[PDB]
């Protein structure tokens, strides 16, 4: 693997072996008063500031330096330029990677196979703009002359999670917009529980599918259609309640949706990167089109930052580099994303797919197997809730778990003269502080004594109340969570993923494990039909199938 | 640490060192046709069967044997009996651990400090039964003579997640019940967005708090109260819309809720184990009291199974033991819980708190530090969604990730003559199959050729389409997800956690990291007030506070 062969990587690894023991946050902070100044970055977007404070990390000036040196040596700069220029850097599918073109508000020409993709990106935006206005204003009428009150996205994965995370996070901006629902799972529960609350006369279904062949989506889609036709009984009415977000025109047509109702996208738009395309129609419908444009601008701003900023102060790069430090040196398997914002309750889950699906790889550009770790397991829940649950382990377990703590300075709901937000912020600041400094035997002993504990009550209890601390975290604090800022934060991590991907020399933009999952279920499916016992697999798959069948009958 | 000193543990570890290389699922399956029979367990509860198939694990008869031997040597049996007898096994708080008494339908006497806790457990159930009937039937009227249509749980953590997970999962059983909302986070968004959709005339608030001092809950609670009094303007009306689930009577009274409106619980009920107590009132109100009783019976059944079944075929024990194998031998940091059921969309998250908060420890009963791993990082999302996102990493990453795949044989919504559920099941069966057998170079080469790929297209692509497989999983398939079965599945994992806890010699039932988080925010809080720069912390906490303040002003 390229990484391990890297001189800078080896230099980085030997230092780790030599100094890990000298990396103590308490000591690093008291020995350098400019530690926050030197290990923090500030982005003024003109639509809010973002503070990327990575000072509570197990790093010194020499590591960062080495980390940066490793970024150059691995060719992060040129690889980045390849993506922005539309070269086919998704070498296994032979595709370009241009989610950055979807939000290219500047409209500088971006070529794919010699042809500027921009005129078509904008043609689809206009189209989404025009449709959104009509639907939101009431001009667009359902089959009985009623306005749309409900918009239902049917799609799974990249055609689901993004639009879901964003509408959820931008909820406050949905005044005057129809309600949005996300049906993704093939589990009948998802479609049925949603349909039960809908009136066909005012519901609009959106079939979000790049290939338009994904089993789950097309099955949900057919069920939605049949439920709709049972009411409308007129196939011409479908053009009034069904639209498609796909790249496959023939498929859309064959399904029964009229080409005019197709909002198209391109093969260079990876699903886990598709919210900026037509796939984000649900968002535009919910919060309005201007807000959609604001979302893409924020990402556009972040793109410009990723693209022209020197590595030493490049937000996505530094975050990627700290992750490498913890992954390839400290050995941490996971990476937590803890947004202290109830509107971002799906943020971590969105990047669980974005990160893990992007960088959960073991094959390099040269086809050789990595002999190092790659993408981490990303998870998290919003603060403060997590403080009452899994933080126990982050504080007192046997795993190191790098954490990203995120939060808006301004809340959408400054109720009680800002009481709730102050408490939220205070909890936000103190966990990274505490995770950092912990609480020693003596500190715990002192307080126990003060509490009037007896020499023997104190002695048994004490060690259990001891915190070792030294647990690294990032604090990302932004002005306010508006459509613009949201777009920038998401695009920040997208690029974090990309830097780490290059450094590992893997393909961040294919997903053969997902591609395979989309073919795996074919044998089993028809074998579940009938009552015969199955015997054509391993004993486990056969044993499970036979239990399923035995249990089909029980009442 | 006790674990490492254990002869059976050492015997287990030496074998691992000697044979890990001989552990290949494909080979283990073709070399032993009774592999599913021997490495699977079946529980007939009389209200459904549960198949715990652990055959796709990296284990042989000799390991399990050793694993079981390790359970005996570590005294799992007697420690279990201690818990069921009500001894104070939460040695650091000096508390008993009797979540099993909350669902002790048998009513055999269970003593805490010599006194049977049962008469009081039942007194509170009756009380919840009586209240639920009144509220659900319409007999209980709001301050203007209207019936309750909305029940709002205010509580965080153990006083939140359980009731949330269960009502969500038992949604189909809520016919004739009021809607339920869960406000947990201090984030003003949570309370405000909920209150905006409520009419005070027909909303009932439940303040779920063991201590009744938790900052977030009491603040939400006060905000709820003020919003209610602004409408009702009569303090006597509070007795008609506010109830408490607490152990602290004085506090409840001091808050303004009338003692008759208190549903009490006890110190031996750990929050992450409290859904079976009064804390589950929301559930009983939503799905009805009989269903609540059904939930507790299922757990009661699982308790009996945990308690009287020989270790070799004890569900919780075996699951705990497989986890130890992967944690203390293979070194896996995480453990995934993948319910293929949209109703269980919070199941994994519930056990993220139950597991991690329980076993994220490093101090043993003797006060010495563990020199081995303990609780893992638990995460997951429902299937099939995950197959399109993070499975990419489980399939092709550089981490081993033990997975629990769960699913009902019978869905609550057999729409389309069972089409969706068959597809769901087929996807459920094939991922564990595929995770297991993977796809070799030759298999990928063969298919690529068949696809007419050119010698050079094939050659570059191939290695990327190669799956190494050998990724272990458990399949837990049950008859149908009813209140009863749900109760049994939850209680199964509760006991899994407990076995692993004993084996590690840690206290699964305290949570000083959470206890500490509940005190940490006091300095910061008043320092956020005002405009002065803060300088009384480390440079990071000061730098963040000062950015927060600078950004308070921006528009
Ligand atoms: O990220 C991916 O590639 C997958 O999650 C796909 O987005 C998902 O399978 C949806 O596929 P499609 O949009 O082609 O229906
Ligand atoms: O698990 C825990 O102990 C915590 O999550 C508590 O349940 C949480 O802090 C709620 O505390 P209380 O119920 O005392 O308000």
């Amino acid at each position: 693997a390229a990484l391990t062969r890297d001189p800078q990587f080896q230099k980085l690894q030997q230092w780790y072996r030599e100094h890990r023991s000298e990396l103590n946050l308490r000591r690093l902070f008291d020995a350098n008063k400019d530690r926050f100044n030197h290990f923090s970055l500030t982005l003024n977007t003109n639509h809010g500031h973002i503070l990327v404070d990575y000072s509570k990390n197990l790093v010194t000036e020499d590591v960062m330096r080495m980390l940066v040196d490793l970024a150059k040596s691995r060719g992060v700069e040129a690889a980045r330029e390849r993506m922005f220029n539309g070269e086919k850097i998704n070498y296994t599918e032979g595709r370009a990677v241009l989610h950055v073109a979807l939000r290219n508000r500047s409209n500088t020409p971006i070529l794919v196979d010699g042809k500027d993709v921009m005129p078509e990106v904008n043609k689809v935006l206009d189209k989404m703009k025009s449709f959104c206005q009509r639907v939101r204003s009431g001009d667009w009428k359902g089959y009985t002359g009623k306005t749309i009150t409900d918009v239902i996205n049917i799609g799974i994965g990249g055609s689901d999670l993004g639009p879901l995370m964003v509408t959820e996070a931008l909820k406050p901006y949905s005044s005057g917009g129809p309600r949005v629902w996300y049906v993704s799972n093939i589990d009948g529960t998802h479609i049925a529980k949603t349909l039960a609350q809908l009136n066909p006369e005012s519901s609009l279904f959106i079939i979000a599918s790049k290939t338009f062949t994904t089993q789950e989506t097309i099955t949900n889609a057919e069920t939605a259609k049949e439920w709709f036709l049972q009411a409308a009984k007129d196939p011409s009415a479908v053009a009034k309640h069904f639209v498609a977000l796909s790249t496959n025109t023939t498929k859309v047509k064959e399904f029964g949706i009229d080409p005019q109702n197709m909002f198209e996208f391109w093969d260079w738009v990876g699903g886990r990167y598709s919210l900026w395309s037509a796939i984000g129609l649900s968002i535009a419908l919910h919060v309005g089109f201007d807000n959609f444009e604001q979302l893409l601008s924020g990402a556009h701003w972040m793109d410009q930052h990723f693209r022209t900023t020197p590595l030493e102060k490049n937000a996505p790069v530094l975050l990627a580099l700290l992750g490498i430090w913890y992954i390839n040196c400290f050995g941490c398997e996971t990476h937590a994303m803890l947004p202290y914002d109830q509107y971002l309750h799906r943020f971590a889950a969105y990047f669980q797919q974005g990160d893990m699906e992007s960088n959960g790889k073991y094959i390099t550009k040269s086809g050789t197997r990595v002999d190092h770790q790659t993408g981490p397991i990303v998870w998290g829940e919003p603060g403060t809730n997590g403080q009452h649950a899994f933080y126990q382990l982050i504080h007192q377990g046997t795993k190191m778990i790098p954490c990203d703590f995120l939060i808006p300075v301004q809340t959408q709901h400054p109720i009680r003269k800002g009481l709730h937000h102050k408490i939220l912020l205070a909890n936000f600041l103190a966990q990274t502080e505490a995770l950092m400094r912990g609480k020693s035997t003596e500190e715990a002993r002192k307080e126990l004594q003060a509490a009037g504990k007896s020499p023997e009550d104190l002695e048994r209890l004490l060690p259990h109340k001891v915190f070792e601390g030294n647990r690294p975290t990032n604090s990302i604090v932004f002005t306010k969570l508006t459509p613009f800022m949201l777009g920038a934060l998401v695009a920040m991590y997208e690029h974090k993923i990309f830097v780490q991907g290059i450094i590992w020399d893997i393909n961040s933009f294919d997903q053969w494990g997902v591609e395979l999952g989309k073919q795996l279920a074919k044998k089993i499916e028809p074998e579940l039909d009938g009552s015969a016992q199955v015997t054509s697999h391993d004993a486990s798959t056969n044993g499970l199938i036979n239990f399923i069948k035995q249990q089909r009958e029980a009442r």
